[PDB]
């Protein structure tokens, strides 16, 4: 038994809910929240800079120390750090980036780094201003997460769609 509230359960281990992850994680402190990264951990819009401004920036200064130690990230890969009054860690994920002509065959090595964590509160990797079809990311996510991962998605018309046309 965990202390997630209200969601759907789409499969054994897949749940989702219309929820602003950023309300969300403020509610539950999981263990472990997921960010819609870049690989410059430049959290500047949609989930990251969300995120990040609940931070009050402090999530943006460690990445910043991050990056000037260890480099970019790759794109499919990811980092943990403090997930701070969010979470106990934070999982910055970088999922491709459409309108960057990024691979979206990276989306499922994206998603795979959520199987080194039992339990997850995420967005859909590679949605919103990352440009990807969110019911693409939710089937990738299905097929590639084996451990328990509760999903924000914060448009309800889009909730919507992802449940009724799940399969
Ligand atoms: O709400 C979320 O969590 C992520 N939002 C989207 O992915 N929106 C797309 C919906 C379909 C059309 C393009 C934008």
């Amino acid at each position: 038994v965990n202390s997630f509230s209200g969601y759907l359960k789409l499969t054994d281990n897949v749940y989702i809910k219309n929820a602003d992850i950023v309300e969300e994680a403020k509610k539950v402190k999981p263990t472990v929240v997921v960010n819609a990264a870049n690989v410059y951990l430049k959290h500047g819009g949609g989930v990251a800079g969300a995120l990040n401004k609940a931070t009050n920036n402090a999530m943006q200064v460690e990445s910043d120390d991050y990056i000037a130690t260890n480099g970019p990230l790759k794109v499919g890969g990811s980092c943990v750090l403090s997930g701070h009054n969010l979470a106990k860690h934070c999982l910055h994920v970088v999922g491709p980036n459409v309108n960057k002509g990024e691979d979206i065959q990276l989306l499922k090595s994206a998603y795979e780094n959520f199987n080194q964590h039992e339990v997850l509160l995420a967005p859909l990797l590679s949605a919103g201003i990352f440009g990807a079809d969110p019911i693409h990311s939710l089937r990738v996510c299905v097929d590639t997460v084996r451990t328990n991962v509760y999903l924000a998605v914060f448009d309800k018309n889009l909730y919507d769609k992802l449940v009724s046309s799940f399969l």
